[PDB]
RNA sequence: AGCCCAGCUUGGCGGGCGAAGGCCAAGACGGAGAUGAGGUGCGCGUGGC
DNA sequence: TGCCACGCGCACCTCATCTCCCAAATAGACA
DNA sequence: TGTCTATTTGGGAGATGAGGTGCGCGTGGCA
């Protein structure tokens, strides 16, 4: 029963967000605010509890010392590699800031445990603070939900998310990595929340009971038309998309007091099965290029998929490597043949024996992204001669009142973002002057621009994530057994552009080339197909593995050959693959 | 040429250029939140040139 | 066998991991 | 006065710590 899961289904295009959603929208980001002042408030306390103490402050001190001292060397080896216009720099330098570094960790580490010598004697206020902070969020449920217009719903789902964002930051400051909760800027999207509750000795909250005109929760979420999967795997796509057009009632919070629901006019192609068990949804809504879309989730608790015991066991490399045919994002090779389908053998290729091969994506992907970026460039040339314009014409003309003040030229000046010019393009949309219609004619024009260099871009992302499910699934079909390395691509991802030894240029182009193949969500999606089929899954402790060539067993030493391939081995004298070499060597990790 | 026209990806027919108008076929489908990174684009400085 | 340009400013996007997905007590609307 | 519906609430916990990142894992060809 516990595997929990998610259908979405698809509000219509033609359906404009109405004046309760976005008060609920607005109220949810507004609540989400204050609860991250509070917490930077009370982060701030609990530091000032901690700079109480005198050793603390005298650990605090050497360690603001150390921390002037590294970033004067910082600075000094800024300039330097500036002068020299490129990345070797003097040595002495470099010893410099290692050391400056060096004496900065030591005297982090000695704050550290002065806070933990005397972290008994802090626990009484600390735990006041806390009970402050709880406190204050009570009141903001006062405020925003018994006297304001805001879902009890919506309040719990935020300040639930924001309790977990918390804890993984303070799990994330245990290990001794920097993470803070920053404040996000309003734009009209966000999610709604509806939750089925359900007491002790209730009935399931079963997909037939949400059906249901006069059903327990008729008046909180009403999704009508309910068909069971069996059948509806039975009938056409014509049928199953026309008889998928439904409206769902959904509870908006309250409007002075007023409760109010909403109708969503959805599109849903799939189905959940009789026997599963609703805990909520929620309606999620979007901006793509200035356009609002909607998008309704429903969480559903099913039971689980008894596991897997027979069949071929496929081990998984994840690599960027550049193809005349596109990025070949990833290696795999099998402990039996596999059977894949004729549509899928251009992108997961396969030898004769059928055991092994490269998963590469199509260079469509990439010229299409490559599309956008030369879209973005045009739209950026076309607002600075805009940005150029209206301030000629400001200079030398006459200024309107906008915003209910005059234009001057210093604010129009220094507009970076379009959304200025769109807004400006928007009152002024009835000036009469003749820096209206310049300021229009390029407005509409970006409004046909932006889509394409958004909405294509995202067609791109999906084909390349639909053809990785689609991977994903066949895997699942078959495998017995599924091996994943332990690569951390975000890892290497933060630490490549500090320790590169290539230009700043080739480093980007890898680094803009791996982010479009996308080893971590390929990866990603084929564990959570194995989870969700039952197959089990080992993550091999990929350690010293391109550096063994597996036909000898030596270990090649870590002098940077690595960077092509073939590579060339010490123990037996031949250029051997890394990637085959990678697989074969975590099959027989495995199959041991 | 692109983007859009009942969820998403890929195709076919018929349309729209910020508005219109949808129909059909195959496939896959676990979402949200936060954080940390990365990338692109346009300007500026410094040089080499 | 050595080289390929080093830093800012803002604006606007995606990628990589990780967690979580409630229910009891109390109050109201109705007959 | 008694069934269902809707909302309020307390969780859920025991409670140090932020600036990584040299372990590998990935990624270079051109003159
Ligand atoms: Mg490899
Ligand atoms: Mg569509
Ligand atoms: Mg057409
Ligand atoms: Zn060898």
């Amino acid at each position: 029963m516990t595997t929990m899961t998610v259908h979405t289904m698809g509000v219509h295009y033609k359906w404009q967000i109405p004046e309760v959603l976005r008060q609920q929208l607005w109220l949810a980001h507004n609540l989400r605010e204050d609860l991250v002042s509070l917490q930077l408030a009370y982060d701030d306390d609990l530091k000032a509890i901690w700079s109480s103490y005198p050793d603390v402050a005298q650990a605090e001190d050497t360690m603001a010392a150390a921390e002037a001292d590294a970033v004067a060397l910082s600075e000094r080896v800024k300039q330097a590699r500036i002068e020299a216009r490129s990345k070797k720099i003097s040595t002495e330098l470099t010893q410099q800031l290692r050391d400056a570094k060096k004496r900065l960790k030591d005297a982090r580490q000695a704050r550290r445990d002065a806070i933990a010598v005397v972290k008994d004697d802090a626990a009484e206020r600390r735990k006041a603070r806390s009970d402050q902070l709880a406190a204050d969020q009570k009141a903001l449920y006062g405020q925003y939900c018994r006297d304001g217009d805001l879902y009890w719903a919506s309040f719990n789902t935020v300040l639930d998310h924001h309790k977990t964002a918390v804890k993984r930051i303070a799990a994330q400051r245990a290990s001794g990595k920097p993470a803070t909760l920053r404040h996000h800027r309003f734009d009209g999207s966000g999610t709604i929340a509806v939750q089925l509750q359900r007491q002790a000795g209730a009935p399931p909250r079963t997909p037939m009971v949400l059906a249901d005109e006069a059903g327990k929760y008729r008046n909180v979420l009403h999704i009508p038309g309910w068909t069971d999967p069996d059948v509806w795997e039975q009938m056409t796509r014509s049928q199953c998309r026309q008889s998928g057009r439904v409206t769902v009632r959904m509870r908006c919070g309250s409007t002075d007091g007023q409760p109010q629901w909403i109708d969503l006019p959805v599109q849903v192609h799939r189905w959940l099965p009789a026997d599963a068990d609703i805990t909520g949804a929620e309606l999620v809504v979007t901006r793509v290029a200035g356009i609002y879309r909607a998008k309704l989730c429903v969480t559903a608790r099913i039971g689980d998929t008894e596991p897997v015991t027979s069949g071929p066991t496929v081990a998984l490399h994840l690599g960027w490597r550049s193809t005349e045919e596109g990025t070949a994002v990833a290696t795999w090779r099998s402990d039996a043949p596999l059977d894949i389908p004729f549509g899928l053998r251009t992108v997961m290729r396969v030898d004769a024996a059928g055991t092994s091969g490269i998963i590469v994506v199509p260079a469509t992907i990439e010229r299409r992204l490559t599309r956008t970026e030369n879209i973005a460039s045009s739209r950026s040339l076309a607002l600075d001669a805009l940005r150029d314009k209206v301030v000629g014409w400001l200079s030398d003309n006459d200024a309107p009142t906008y915003r209910d003040a005059p234009l001057e030229a210093a604010t129009v000046k220094q507009w970076k973002s379009p959304q200025r010019f769109a807004s400006l393009a928007h009152a002024w949309k009835d000036n009469g002057t003749e820096i209206s219609d310049i300021l229009w004619a390029w407005f509409s024009l970006d409004r046909k621009q932006w889509a394409q260099q958004e909405n294509g871009r995202r067609k791109a992302l999906g084909h390349r994530d639909d053809l990785y499910r689609q991977i994903a699934a066949v895997i699942s079909d078959q495998a017995g057994h599924v091996l994943v390395d332990d690569t951390s691509v975000a890892e290497l991802s933060a630490r490549a552009m500090e320790r590169t030894e290539l230009p700043t240029e080739v480093q980007q182009k890898i680094d803009r080339r791996r982010d479009h193949a996308a080893p971590g969500g390929l990866r990603a999606s084929v564990v959570a197909a194995m989870t969700r089929d039952g197959v089990p899954v080992t993550i091999v402790a990929a350690a010293d593995f391109t550096r063994t060539h597996s036909r000898c067993g030596h270990v090649n030493p870590a002098d940077d050959r690595y960077l092509s391939n073939p590579v060339r081995c010490d123990g037996c004298g031949a250029m051997y693959d890394q990637d085959r070499s990678f697989v074969t060597l975590m099959l027989r990790a495995a199959t041991a």
